[PDB]
């Protein structure tokens, strides 16, 4: 068969004599989208000889089919059915009123079975090791958190088994792929406060620290532009094809702003219902709220020519195809104005579901404000850790309170839905609700990890802190050596979820092993 | 115009009325080759209207043109002329006896001018720096030698300005590209003796040293197979497309054999016309001469099916096209027998001049014998350095003697010619004369470098010893990051020697700077 991954075969038999049919397909997860032509089914030449057409339908989400008379342009019937991968289905259209009935010729496969088995195998190894062991300065929980984010990042970037829930969301919502980048920004803010407090307490000058901050930011941005962004398999670099934004550029700009702000308003940590960690940094909070107001004003009030004001949508076929070139609204307009199309990301995640043609950069200029807000919430987590380190109860109470406040803000902004909130969660736009949701997740993760790993010591963070102590080396390495063996080899079946998943799991485990080897040899690179 | 790099335009005007012409081209540097059809020139339809044909001729070497009547298959005239790059030439064939006259319409460019200017600029910088400075354990000469080889290797591997004399020779002879690999084998043998003598004098066990040797050899071979050989821009690795031989595999096998031999017959260095450094290692010499006899016997006496015995030729169109699939003779036959075609090098250097279709691996199985002989001559250089270190005169006398003996052997074997000796110099075959020639070069280089750098100290080896102390890092790095900026960018003219040369010089200078930075930070990787 010619079915690709996540496709099903749909045979359409038209038993109507005097009506040609057009089949329109729509995904249930494509919001306010247009129907697209699936296949044209000619009329039956004679009674008893139904004309037949075959099409491939995507099986990742539910499908909506609309059969339309191609001359009268009126609807004969409609189906909403969830096809299964590699299934063989038939749709018969017959008189007596026109009734279309769907039949299953060959049953589909269970496409999520490899993930179910992989989790069971991983759980079995965990229990066996934990049971077997029973018979026989630096905060470890932050390293554990950063290493969990790194392991998820390596699994997702290498393919995620080609599963849609291990890829980035098209426009709105969350998948597993969308969680780790905000967590990196959060952890980097926490590390900003921890490192700077230690350095300034030891007696270092503020200008020497300023030079160190500037050097680190410059070097992060340069590595992102020159080493990570370009696809050098396509050919030598030309300026007109150079993408300026990116992941490390975002981290460098965010690090510079937040670190300089902390340095400029730095205070010694003093020596319990108190708000000292909040009120001692009120200039920081005022500047952060002004930046957030700037993001909201630009997102909702800046007029974009040939586009609605306050547009939060993917363009393409979405929003009923009314704004095909409006992917991003103000964010995309500001990117295209200051940098130009050719210096932006050319493969936005909305292209596959909404068929967008314009270039949109997820790490663009406008979302750096919300990136800074995420890093500053991480700074607050570090402030809690250092202000109340003598009291575990105080730290846990404050982590719980921040998690609850940010979760309530997320509930209010999103209305607990993918597309219907005032500000729906969106990684491409780096929305405010995106930041509050992932920040409440991060505060809860720390609420669990701090007492287990740092205070009680029931768990040492293995094997997560090994890459967490070599994050920049792991990141740049997995970018440089993505196509190399043993991370990537040729598969016997490229349309198999099982083979892709096995390959991606093996490559992630290899990066964990590399980080462990570097830890044992005491080789640590800090950018 | 549609002239590529190193092409000239040749317009052929046939003023003959009753003879069609076929133009055959042959390079003067293609040995015993066949003529190939250049262009067909129809007869002149009427007197005063000569038929015209245009062709492109390569300008790297001299050309031989033969104009043949396509019906009578007899020669009308013949030219041997050296065309210039981007020149515009005309060849007029007319009656009165048929005389063909060559005329120059547009003069060619001086293609070697960028190299002439680059050397003058480099010399000017050297004199300016040396003049300016006048106003204001580890052997350094071996590091200087290894760093010179590394700088040449990086320049050549990145393109060499696309100049033919900075590329590998097609089959026989030497260019600048063909010098550095034997020098690496020689230096590695010298380092084998120096390192092993120090380790065994310090009191280490021979089995611990054996384990270290085995680990280093295994790791070199693995890096060569997995990291250097594959082109991962083409796609994920499949076993049937994996090249087994290579540069680091050759170094690993040679290192294992020579290091184990030295370890097994190791003797303490004792404390002047004496031959102690030669007679104390007579078992090594006997085994090396037996291996050399094996190479000669296999090269000249092994019958290769469908091929002459003792064949030292490229196949293809060479040797008058008689043996088109005999590229390599016994060496290629042994490679194709033990490994198969698909695991060999698919782009041998003979393909462009001799049009060979079979795969030949320059780092194949049979030439490992001569690789071992080269490394053992390096071991002898190290023996001279350590046995007579108290006397500079003894070291210089012995370096001179070895250089002269190996040079005389090279003269006898090659008869001072490219193709007419008993064993002509050939890097693809790793010939005996190749090894003796490059070994005499290496002994002369050491004869010059040792007193200047190590004894008198007139020169410190700058800037050559910086990469010489990080050779494996420089090699693997320039292989991994070849396509990256700033080593490679898009050129305004891809048919320009000047732009290619400037790019390659800049990339080589960048690798020297990287090695200097690693030296200043005391970061040294020893495989
Ligand atoms: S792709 C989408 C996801 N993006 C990525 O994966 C991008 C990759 N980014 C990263 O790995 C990181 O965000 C980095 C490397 C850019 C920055 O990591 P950070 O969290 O800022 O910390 P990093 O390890 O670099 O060290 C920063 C400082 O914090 C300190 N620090 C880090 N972790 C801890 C900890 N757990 N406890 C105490 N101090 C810590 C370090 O000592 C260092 O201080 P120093 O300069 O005085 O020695
Ligand atoms: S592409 C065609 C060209 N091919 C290449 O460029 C391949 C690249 N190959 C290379 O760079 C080298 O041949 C290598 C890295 C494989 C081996 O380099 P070597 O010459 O064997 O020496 P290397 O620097 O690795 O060190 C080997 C030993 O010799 C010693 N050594 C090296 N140079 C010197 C010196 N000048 N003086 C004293 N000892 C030295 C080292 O200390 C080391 O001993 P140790 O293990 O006790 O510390
Ligand atoms: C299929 O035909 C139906 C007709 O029932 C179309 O639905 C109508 O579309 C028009 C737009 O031209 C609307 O004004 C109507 O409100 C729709 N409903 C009805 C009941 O008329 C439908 O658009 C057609 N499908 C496609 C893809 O064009
Ligand atoms: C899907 O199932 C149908 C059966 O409903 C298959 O149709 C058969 O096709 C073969 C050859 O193509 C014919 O010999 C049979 O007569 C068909 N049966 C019917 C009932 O039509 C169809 O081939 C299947 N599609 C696949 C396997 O891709
Ligand atoms: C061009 O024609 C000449 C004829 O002068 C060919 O040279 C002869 O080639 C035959 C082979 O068929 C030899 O036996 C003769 O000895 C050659 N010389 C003479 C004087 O006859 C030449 O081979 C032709 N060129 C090509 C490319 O075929
Ligand atoms: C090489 O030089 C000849 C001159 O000998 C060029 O021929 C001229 O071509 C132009 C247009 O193609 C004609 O208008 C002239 O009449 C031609 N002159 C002669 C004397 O034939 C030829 O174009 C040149 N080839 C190039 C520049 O590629
Ligand atoms: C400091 C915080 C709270 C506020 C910062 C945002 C303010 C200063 C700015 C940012 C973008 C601005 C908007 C940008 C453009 C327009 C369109 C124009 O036709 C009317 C004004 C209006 C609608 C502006 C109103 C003020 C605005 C919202
Ligand atoms: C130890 C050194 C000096 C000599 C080693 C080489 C000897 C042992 C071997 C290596 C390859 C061998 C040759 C390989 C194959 C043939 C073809 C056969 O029809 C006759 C013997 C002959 C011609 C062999 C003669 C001996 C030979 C030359
Ligand atoms: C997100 C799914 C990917 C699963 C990755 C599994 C990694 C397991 C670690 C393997 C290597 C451990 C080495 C450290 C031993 C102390
Ligand atoms: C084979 C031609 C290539 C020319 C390479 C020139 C390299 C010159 C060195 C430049 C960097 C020097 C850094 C060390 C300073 C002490
Ligand atoms: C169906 O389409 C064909 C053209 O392919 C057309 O000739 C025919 O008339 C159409 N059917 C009806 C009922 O009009
Ligand atoms: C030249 O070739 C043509 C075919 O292209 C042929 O017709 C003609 O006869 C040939 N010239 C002579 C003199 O035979
Ligand atoms: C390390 C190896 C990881 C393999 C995990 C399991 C892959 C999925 C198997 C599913 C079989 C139906
Ligand atoms: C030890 C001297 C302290 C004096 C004030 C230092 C201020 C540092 C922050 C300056 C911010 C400048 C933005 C680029
Ligand atoms: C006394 C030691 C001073 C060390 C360097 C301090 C100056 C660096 C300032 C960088 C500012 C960059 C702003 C874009
Ligand atoms: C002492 C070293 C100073 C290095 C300065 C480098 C330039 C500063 C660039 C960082 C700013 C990036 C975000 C605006
Ligand atoms: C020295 C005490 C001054 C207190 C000023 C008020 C601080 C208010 C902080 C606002 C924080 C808003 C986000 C939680
Ligand atoms: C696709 C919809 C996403 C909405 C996410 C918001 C959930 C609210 C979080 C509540 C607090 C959780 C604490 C860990
Ligand atoms: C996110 C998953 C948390 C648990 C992972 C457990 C891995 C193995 C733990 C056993 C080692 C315990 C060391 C103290
Ligand atoms: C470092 C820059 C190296 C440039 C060397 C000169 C290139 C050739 C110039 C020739 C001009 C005709
Ligand atoms: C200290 C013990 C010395 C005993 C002899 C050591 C011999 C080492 C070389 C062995 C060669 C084996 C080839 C793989
Ligand atoms: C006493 C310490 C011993 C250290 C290891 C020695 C044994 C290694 C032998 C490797 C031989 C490989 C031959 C292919
Ligand atoms: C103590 C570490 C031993 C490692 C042994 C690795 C296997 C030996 C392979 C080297 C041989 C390569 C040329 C035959
Ligand atoms: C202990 C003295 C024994 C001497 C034996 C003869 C040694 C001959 C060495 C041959 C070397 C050939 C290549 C130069
Ligand atoms: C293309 C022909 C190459 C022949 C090379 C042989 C030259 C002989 C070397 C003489 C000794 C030189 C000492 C440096
Ligand atoms: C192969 C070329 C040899 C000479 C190169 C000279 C480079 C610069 C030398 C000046 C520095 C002297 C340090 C003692
Ligand atoms: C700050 C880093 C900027 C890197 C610019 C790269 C330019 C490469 C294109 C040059 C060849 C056309
Ligand atoms: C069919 C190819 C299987 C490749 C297995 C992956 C390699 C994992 C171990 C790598 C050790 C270097
Ligand atoms: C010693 C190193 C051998 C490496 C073998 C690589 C095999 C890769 C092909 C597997 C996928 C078809
Ligand atoms: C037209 C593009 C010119 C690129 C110049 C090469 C860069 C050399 C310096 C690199 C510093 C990182
Ligand atoms: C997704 C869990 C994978 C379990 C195997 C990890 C160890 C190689
Ligand atoms: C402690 C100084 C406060 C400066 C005003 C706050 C907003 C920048
Ligand atoms: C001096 C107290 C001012 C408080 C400002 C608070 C800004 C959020
Ligand atoms: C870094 C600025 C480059 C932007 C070039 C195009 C501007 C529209
Ligand atoms: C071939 C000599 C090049 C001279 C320039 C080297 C310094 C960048
Ligand atoms: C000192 C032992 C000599 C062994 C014979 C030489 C050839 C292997
Ligand atoms: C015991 C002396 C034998 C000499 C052998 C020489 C081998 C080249
Ligand atoms: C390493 C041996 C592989 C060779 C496979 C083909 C043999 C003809």
């Amino acid at each position: 068969a010619e079915l690709k991954m996540d496709q099903a075969l749909l045979l359409i038999h038209n038993e109507l004599l005097w009506t040609n049919l057009t089949v329109y397909w729509k995904s249930e997860c494509c919001y306010h989208c247009l129907f697209q032509v699936l296949v044209n089914v000619p009329q039956s030449p004679k009674a008893g000889k139904p004309s037949a057409a075959a099409a491939s339908v995507s099986t990742q989400h539910g499908s909506i089919l609309q059969l339309n008379d191609t001359l009268e342009e009126k609807e004969v019937c409609r189906l909403e059915y969830r096809f299964g991968e590699f299934g063989n289905y038939s749709l018969l259209v017959k008189n007596i009123e026109i009734a279309c009935d769907l039949a299953v010729n060959e049953d589909p496969v269970d496409s999520n079975l490899p993930v179910s088995i992989a989790f069971l195998i991983g759980l079995a190894v965990i229990i066996v090791i934990s049971f077997l062991r029973l018979l026989l300065p630096r905060l470890r929980s932050v390293d554990t958190f950063r290493g969990i984010a790194l392991i998820l990042m390596v699994f997702v970037n290498y393919g995620g088994g080609k599963y849609w829930y291990f890829k980035h969301a098209s426009w709105n919502g969350l998948t597993v792929a969308d969680l780790v980048f905000p967590w990196f920004v959060f952890i980097m803010g926490s590390s900003i406060f921890l490192s700077m407090t230690s350095i300034l307490q030891r007696g270092c000058s503020k200008f020497r620290l300023l030079g160190k901050i500037a050097w680190r930011s410059f070097l992060l941005i340069c590595i992102g532009i020159i080493i990570v962004n370009p696809n050098y398999c396509l050919g030598p670099l030309s300026w007109d094809k150079v993408r300026i934004p990116g992941v490390l550029q975002r981290l460098g700009v965010t690090y510079f702003v937040v670190a300089v702000l902390e340095l400029l308003f730095a205070k010694p940590v003093p020596e319990c219902l108190s708000l000292r960690d909040i009120t001692s940094s009120w200039p920081q909070w005022l500047l952060i709220l002004v930046l957030e107001g700037l993001w909201l004003g630009l997102t909702f009030l800046l007029p974009v020519p040939g586009c609605p004001t306050g547009y939060l949508g993917p363009g393409g076929i979405g929003d009923f195809g009314k704004y095909p070139n409006c992917t991003g609204g103000a964010a995309g307009y500001i990117d295209r104005l200051l940098l130009g199309d050719d210096h932006l990301y050319q493969h936005p995640s909305s292209a596959v579901l909404y068929h967008t043609e314009v270039a949109y950069d997820p790490e663009g200029i406008l979302g750096t404000i919300n990136s800074i807000v995420m890093a500053f919430l991480g700074v607050q987590a570090g402030k809690i850790l250092l202000y109340y380190k003598a009291r575990t109860k105080d730290i846990l109470i404050r982590f719980t309170a921040w998690c609850c406040i940010l979760g309530l803000i997320s509930v209010a902004l999103t209305k607990v839905s993918e597309n219907e909130g005032f500000i729906p969660v969106n990684k491409n736009l780096w929305s405010l609700s995106y930041v509050t949701t992932l920040s409440s997740f991060a505060f809860f993760i720390l609420l669990v990890l701090y007492p287990v790993v740092d205070v009680k010591g029931l768990w040492t963070g293995t094997p997560f802190f090994y890459p967490g102590m070599n994050s920049i080396l792991v990141y740049v390495g997995h970018e440089v050596f993505e196509n190399y063996f043993p991370f990537q080899w040729k598969l016997k079946d490229n349309q198999s979820h099982k083979e892709h998943l096995t390959q991606n799991i093996v490559a992630t485990a290899l990066w964990v092993l590399i980080a462990y080897i570097l830890y044992r040899k005491k080789i640590f690179w800090k950018i």
